[PDB]
Parts: C-alpha cells; structure tokens; sequence
C-alpha cells in the first residue's frame, strides 16, 4: 500500500495484486469522449480505494443518456461537471459489461436499464455540502488550474499528490496535440510546455522522481490516456511535472476531483 504510493513515489501499476492495477486501459476510438473516460476512471479508482471490485463503468451509457435538447456526443466533448449531472439525473450507473462501448454507438438512443444490470453508483452520493465560510463550495467537483498556481507550483503538485494517494487518481486536462509527437511512443519522461487552453481529459495516476537527460533531478507525473493499450507506454506516459523553464504554460492545464460519499465495501 504505502510502499507503492507515498509522498515521494506512487505507482500502483507495480502492485499487480491491487484493485487499481486491474483497471485496464480503454480505447475511446474516434469520438471526443475523453471527458467520460477520465471522469469514470476517477470514480473507478475512488471505488477501488473504498474496497469495491475493479468493475468498469459504462462510458457508452454516460455518452448517450442525458436530459434535454439533443447534443453532439461524438464530435464534441463536454466536462466532468456533466458526468456528475448525468449520475444525479439518472441515479443509476451501469457497467461496461452491460452496455459496452463502441465509438460508432456514441449518440444512439439511451438504452433501457435491464433488470440484471449492475448499478455501480448504489449507495453513492455526490457531496454538495456547504462547509467553508464562502458560497463557492458544494459543486460536487473541485477544479484547480496550473496557471492560477503559476507562482506556487509546489502547492499545485502537493494537492495533486494528496488526491492521487487518497482517491487513486485525479482527472487532468491537457491539449491533445501536445501528446501527438512521434516521441510519445517511448518510455522516456516527456518534457514540454502546455498551451493556453486544453481539450482532452486524462488521469494523473502516480508520480516519482527521476534524473533528466541533462543530469538534473526532476519529477514526473504518470498519466493515463484512453487511446488504448498500444498508445504511448502501454496506454500511459510520464511527463515532467514542472516542465521546461521557458514555458508560459504547464503541460497540465488543470485538474478536477470529485467529492463523493461512498461507504466502505
Ligand atoms: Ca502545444
Ligand atoms: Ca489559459
Ligand atoms: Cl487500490
Ligand atoms: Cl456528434
Ligand atoms: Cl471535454
Ligand atoms: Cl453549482
């Protein structure tokens, strides 16, 4: 447990006999549904931390089941907030095994929940507690932006490490173009700048220290993507936390955490 994930080093993929290592990488195909994959994986690791099985949430159900006017669910993404909204509106969260994802089905009619389907949100509550002395908490999610921590990156890193330890992951936003380089197919720690904006949700799932090719002591995030297990390094990659000095923007644009109440299993 602690030997695989502590303040200095965290890689739960190395503990083959634990829940999070059994959440296999998924392939979103050719729709812009990373918001669903990253959000549901964050809930999957939270469920692992609470003693539940590594049961995959149905990304397709979340894509296809929404209230109100028709949305463009393949060509355009959404946000983690909308993932939460779908959970609260429908109250039921089916398993991938019951309604399996194929990108060509993204946008089809929301399916009837069958009698034998598993609810992976049973006994689950999104928290909207008003605890702080201001009116801004209680959204069900909390977001932090690297640009707002420009002069306090140590705090940004600490917040993320704490959540990865406690919840098993955070949701992170990046610009997809930034991981498109030929070089992202290696096992090297990538080192690059982010952009002013982001458009693709991934998960930070771990971290560690390393020495870069210039002989400098540095640290990296371990990042999970949803482009299948043959992308990057078995579906994941490593990226320098602080990145190059000259960067206006960090590679990690922002992170999102879900605030939920879930009974231990
Ligand atoms: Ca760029
Ligand atoms: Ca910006
Ligand atoms: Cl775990
Ligand atoms: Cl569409
Ligand atoms: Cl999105
Ligand atoms: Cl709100």
């Amino acid at each position: 447990d602690n030997m695989f994930c502590n303040k200095e080093y965290c890689n739960r993929l190395k503990d083959e006999n634990n829940c999070i290592s059994n959440l296999q990488v998924e392939d979103q195909g050719n729709c812009d549904t990373s918001w669903i994959f990253a959000s549901k994986y964050h809930l999957e690791t939270i469920r692992c931390m609470k003693g539940y099985e590594p049961t995959k949430i149905s990304a397709l159900y979340v894509a296809n089941c929404y209230k109100g006017e028709h949305k463009d669910r393949c060509d355009e993404g959404s946000s983690p907030m909308e993932f939460l909204q779908i959970i609260e509106d429908y109250g039921f969260l089916p398993a991938e095994s019951n309604y399996p994802y194929n990108y060509v089905k993204v946008g089809e009619q929301c399916p009837k929940v069958e009698d034998h389907w598993m609810n992976l949100w049973d006994n689950g509550k999104i928290l909207h507690n008003k605890n702080e002395p201001n009116s801004l908490d209680g959204k069900g999610y909390t977001a932090y932006e690297s640009e707002r921590f420009h002069d306090n990156m140590d705090a940004f890193v600490k917040i993320i490490k704490t959540e990865v330890m406690n919840k098993g992951s955070v949701i992170a936003y990046i610009k997809a173009e930034n991981v498109m380089g030929y070089e992202f197919s290696g096992k090297k720690v990538k080192n690059l700048c982010g952009d002013d904006t982001a458009d693709h949700a991934v998960n930070i799932v771990g971290y560690g220290n390393y020495v870069n090719s210039e002989g400098e002591k540095k640290s990296y995030w371990i990042v999970r993507n949803s482009w299948g297990p043959y992308w990057g390094d078995e579906g994941y990659f490593k990226v320098d936390m602080y990145g190059p000095t000259h960067c206006h923007f960090n590679f990690i644009h922002s992170v999102v955490i879900f605030n939920v109440d879930l009974p231990m299993n």
